[PDB]
C-alpha cells in the first residue's frame, strides 16, 4: 500500500535524478519521507532509504551537488526518526551509510571536493546520532576510503578534509 | 621520435605541478609542450602536445585545482592558432582539440567547477572563430550542446546560460 507509493515516488524522484531537476527531486524526496513518517514502521523506512540511495547515487555521478544534498538530508532525517521509533535500527544505519559511502566514493573519484565535504559531514551526523560502534565503524571507513582515494588523486583538500572528519568522529566516540 | 620523449618528459613535470596545485609551473611547461610543436612543425607534435593538455588537464580537475585546469584549456587553444599557422589541414588538430575541451568540461562539470566549464565552452567558441571552417562550426556546436547536456543533468544553471550563449555566438560568428 504504501509501499506502492513510495515506488510510484522512486520512479519520478530518479527520473528528475536523470535529469538534473532539483526542485522535482527535492519534492519527491519530501513525499518519501513523508509517508515513511506517516506509517512508522520500519519496512518503510528502509524503502524510503532505497529511494534515496539511487537519488545520491546519480546525483553524484551526474555532478548534482544540490541533489545530493537533498537526499542525504532526508536519509539523516530517516536516521533521526528511526533511532526514536524503530526497535532495532541498526538495519536502517547500515542503509544510511551504505548510500553515504557511494556518494563519498563516487565524488572523491571525480574531485567534487564540495560533494565530498557533504557525504563526509552527514557520515559524521549518522554517527553521532546512532552512537553505536558499527556506525562509527562505518563512518570510519566511509572516511578511510575518501582519503585513499584523495591521496592517489593528490587533492590534497580532500586529504586535509577527510583529515578532520576522522578526528571528529573519534572525539565523539 | 625524440620529440615525443622531449614532450613526455615534460608531461611528467607538467601532471606533478597539476597534483600540487601549482599552476605557474603547469602554464610553463604547457608553454614548453607548445614551443616544442612549435619548432617542429608537423602536425604528429602537436597532437601529442594536445595529449599532453589534454592528461594535464584531467590530472588537475580530479586534484581539486580548477585554475590549472582552466590554464591548460586556454593552451589547447594556442596549440590550434599555432597549428592553423603552419599545417596544410589542421581539420585533424582541430577536431583532437574540440574533442578533448569537450572530455575536459565533463570532468570539470563532474567535478563541481563551473568556471572550467565556462573557460572550455569560451575555447570552442574561439577555436571555430580560427579555424574559420564549416566543419569547425558544426563540432564546436556539438561540443556545446554536450556541455549543456551535462551541466543539465549537473543542475547548474550557470553553465546552460553560458553555452546558451556562447550557442548563439558560435552560429552568428560564422
Amino acid at each position: 500500500d504504501e509501499r506502492r507509493e513510495l515506488e510510484k515516488v522512486a520512479r519520478k524522484a530518479i527520473e528528475a535524478a536523470r535529469e538534473g531537476n532539483t526542485d522535482e527531486v527535492r519534492e519527491q524526496l519530501q513525499r518519501a519521507l513523508e509517508i515513511a513518517r506517516e506509517s512508522g514502521s520500519e519496512e518503510a523506512f528502509k524503502l524510503a532509504l532505497e529511494v534515496v540511495r539511487r537519488v545520491a547515487e546519480v546525483a553524484a555521478r551526474a555532478g548534482n551537488v544540490e541533489a545530493v544534498k537533498e537526499a542525504l538530508r532526508v536519509a539523516l532525517e530517516i536516521v533521526k526518526e528511526a533511532m526514536e521509533l524503530i526497535k532495532d535500527p541498526e538495519a536502517i544505519v547500515r542503509l544510511a551509510l551504505e548510500a553515504v559511502r557511494v556518494v563519498a566514493e563516487v565524488a572523491a573519484r571525480a574531485g567534487a571536493v564540495e560533494a565530498v565535504k557533504v557525504a563526509l559531514r552527514v557520515a559524521l551526523e549518522i554517527a553521532k546520532i546512532a552512537g553505536t560502534e558499527e556506525a562509527v565503524r562505518l563512518a570510519l571507513e566511509v572516511v578511510k576510503r575518501v582519503s585513499d582515494i584523495a591521496k592517489k588523486a593528490g587533492n590534497e583538500d580532500a586529504v586535509k578534509e577527510a583529515e578532520e572528519v576522522r578526528k571528529k568522529i573519534e572525539e565523539e566516540s
